[PDB]
């Protein structure tokens, strides 16, 4: 029984509704971006931000770092909590710690927060669960409004985390400002996500064409796209057990290029103008060695032969759209191997 | 005969270490680097290490010395990403370019940009007179001799040794309570002990890596960094799809990839996470993994596959990596 075969598929379809909830929750009656000013005051006074997370939340943090530096103008580092807690590095004078955690209870993040609290530094938690430990023990909380995630592989939590980071960063920019109307840009993103979801059949076909028999897969991108590559590789591993790995395009030369054989699927993201030719060059190099290339590009950057072309959205927001293609391709790869998916 | 130059270069590492120890000391037996270099490093507010591949891995190891000994916050960046997406910089940044050849394209491109911006630079290279040396404010040489093998080995250990020396000298400008030259001699002797145990490294290869299409190298903190370099070595010479992971992150999909017989090479050289990484090993063993635990004297437990000699906690990479290089070499030999 049930409209969707799996919770994960339902949750992917819910992403546009999550974006709409975020857009409504983080604006005022006049339609301006709105976050509690005390949060903004601490964020804008920090000399450095340390994002503390793991897994999919760590990957969202990578995307968010771009907004925090390029819009908010605050130097930002992203760390794996299990590492940070056992080897805390030298800290800046006025650091702010941002704990990204869907549940709000992630153990290693909680241990880090105990320590940064002991040290007297300020903290912000981004979470889906109000009144979770990470919320209660941090100075400030931003809520995701994603609703409960039942599937083990996160989908809507990732896009919600990024969206919230973008809003926080633009409001801080204003205090000191990206020449964009972010709410308008996020509505564009919503509509783009819908377009990908409505192209589910094409995503199923891509899975069939590229991922039916392989034991491995390589997800490659540069810059903003390298971050998303990591997440697509995680999704495909989590649910299909394909040994998927994400690489920066310019790093393939070190060991990985050797691994290419005739038929090896390489999923390449090309959503960034400055590295469009570069990442396509990397694809030509893996193709010469036998790879089967699945290029996912963006309107304005696409070339003959690309496998799929996502709608045009703002250069730093492309992860919100490209990831949905990767989620659905991963879902269908798993489905075709008759796996549980939701776990 | 098989991969002649890799095995040759592995065996050169003691000699390289002894050359570095000689070149970086004076006739008084004190550490010696040019004072201008020391002044620039000691005055920097942050160091940005710019590297790729094995030198990026060496950078990760060196960050620990630069922070913990020299007291300067340090970031390590992949050059090909940095050059197309340069991040926000500190007020007094120093750039450290690690490159064996001194000609690495992406690193060169970043140096051009940092020089345009007027920031200080230091190059760590094996080739004097290379572009990265000529265009940087300062150069430190590696004394490693020529590199011919496809899979790099002696570069990594030379780079870490020089990073340790630079860091301790800076620390003294204001100093870790160790005798670094003495600790590097201990490291040299430990490396010799591993190389003398080549037959054991070959057996480890037979026992774990003969048939697999993949391998997982895991570690925490200092050992996570070395796990990345061991995965790279195995991939480069054997073509097995090796990956390195932090022990505490396996719960994210990667544990999904464990089957009966999957080899997991686990490093345990760090006191504070010894119990933690051993817990992570249990977790993968529960799912079928075949565990190769490489630990260090003082931290070993019954059942460990190999125990390396005791050296300083931050220097352990210099020794542990040699085990991984040799294991990788022999896996490749056997499979060919």
């Amino acid at each position: 029984k049930g409209v969707y075969a799996h919770y994960m598929l339902k949750e992917i379809h819910e992403q546009p509704a999550v974006m709409r909830r975020i857009i409504q929750e983080y604006q005022d009656a006049e339609g301006n971006l709105k976050i509690d000013q005390d949060i903004i005051n601490d964020v804008k006074e920090a000399d450095r931000i340390y994002v503390i997370a793991a897994g999919t939340s760590y990957h969202a943090g990578l995307v968010g770092k771009e907004f925090l530096e390029k819009w908010a103008g605050v130097p930002t580092e992203v760390h794996v909590a299990s590492e940070f807690v056992y080897n805390m590095p030298l800290l800046s004078e006025k650091p702010l710690f941002v704990y990204i955690s869907q549940s709000g209870e992630t153990a290693d993040s909680r241990a880090v927060l105990v320590e940064t609290n002991k040290l007297g530094h300020k903290s912000l938690t981004i979470t889906n669960v109000a009144g979770s430990t990470l919320s209660r023990e941090a100075d400030h909380t931003l809520l995701l409004h994603a609703g409960p995630e039942i599937a083990v592989a996160s989908t809507k939590a990732y896009t919600a985390q990024i969206a919230v980071l973008s809003i926080l960063s633009q409001i801080v920019a204003k205090e000191h400002e990206a020449d964009i109307d972010l709410l308008r840009e996020l509505a564009k993103v919503t509509t783009a996500i819908e377009a990908i979801v409505d192209d589910a059949p094409i995503m199923e076909q891509i899975a069939t064409d590229f991922l039916e028999t392989t034991r491995n897969a390589f997800f490659i991108g540069r810059t903003i796209d390298y971050n998303v590559s990591l997440e697509g590789a995680l999704k495909l591993k989590e649910i299909s057990y394909i040994q998927a790995e994400g690489f920066a395009g310019g790093e393939l030369k070190h060991g990985t290029i050797a691994l290419i054989e005739d038929g090896t699927p390489v999923v390449a993201l090309a959503t960034q103008e400055n590295v469009n030719l570069s990442i396509r060059g990397n694809v030509k190099e893996v193709v010469a060695r036998g790879a089967h290339p699945c290029i996912i590009s963006m309107e304005g950057l696409e070339k003959e032969g690309d496998t799929y072309v996502i709608p045009h959205v703002h250069e730093l927001l492309t992860p919100l759209v490209s990831v949905v293609a990767l989620q659905l391709i991963s879902y269908y790869a798993a489905l075709h191997r008759d796996l549980d998916v939701d776990k």
